[PDB]
RNA sequence: CCUCUGGUGUACCGGUUGUGACGCCAGUCGCAUCGCCGGGUAGCUAUGUUCGGAAGGGAUAACCGCUGAAAGCAUCUAAGC
């Protein structure tokens, strides 16, 4: 596996520790923990990191590749972090943030109140845009997915919640 | 379930035909589908009255995902959620 063979770099300030199988990643953003498969072994030499199979099985190579990908994502997130960005399209559609809660109007008979999970923060420079930032890429993706599922876009006029870099199929009636 | 609206209510009250009897008048009783007719207490009852199928958890079906390699890309799946 090219991924599993490629190593990852610990930039300056993040410490990665291990006990049993539970790898832990520490930095400015916060703690991030990742369990490890039985067929995968981890070698920490200098600032670089190396995942390697414990046997020659293709399954072991697969587990090594996914473990390296997830650990690289964690190392990148704990130092820099990720943000997603969300756009709203349609008249009367609006968003606001009151601390940990997002208040949304999407053309229903009642406004929607979404609680944000711990670790994800949101900002609203404008009623049309939302910015979501977190250190956990999976959590950020899940929260963005739920917000989009509240009103997914439609193809005739493109109204609804959309990702920033999302291509939306457009058609024309009759 | 029987407070209300009704039905039934042959041991409750009354009107009335024929006949026989209680010595006779008066007053009563037997029999005639409870003789026939008009009402009707409890109980039972519907066509009457009240109530019920409310709300909430947990695991899922089709389906929709997050992150993610095998397969440097992509991918809901193989680890995980």
């Amino acid at each position: 596996s090219r991924v599993a063979k490629a190593p990852v770099t610990v930039p300056n300030g993040v410490t990665v520790t291990q006990n049993g199988r539970q790898v832990e990643v520490k930095g400015s953003k916060g703690t991030l923990s990742f369990n490890l498969h039985a067929l995968v072994e981890l070698k920490q030499e200098e600032g670089k990191l190396q995942l390697a199979p414990a046997k020659e099985s293709k399954d072991a190579w697969m587990q090594a590749g996914t473990a390296r990908a997830v650990l690289n994502n964690l190392v990148k997130g704990v130092s820099e972090g990720f943000e997603r960005k969300l756009q709203l399209v349609g008249v009367g559609y609006k968003a606001a943030v009151k601390g940990t809660v997002v208040n949304l109007n999407l053309g229903y008979s009642h406004p929607i109140d979404y609680a944000l999970p711990e670790g994800v923060t949101a900002e609203t420079p404008t009623a049309t845009e939302i910015i979501l930032k977190s250190a956990n890429k999976q959590l950020l993706g899940q929260v963005a997915a739920e917000i989009r599922a509240y009103r997914s876009p439609e193809p005739y006029k493109g109204k609804g919640v959309r990702y920033s870099d999302e291509v939306i199929l457009r058609k024309e009636a009759k």
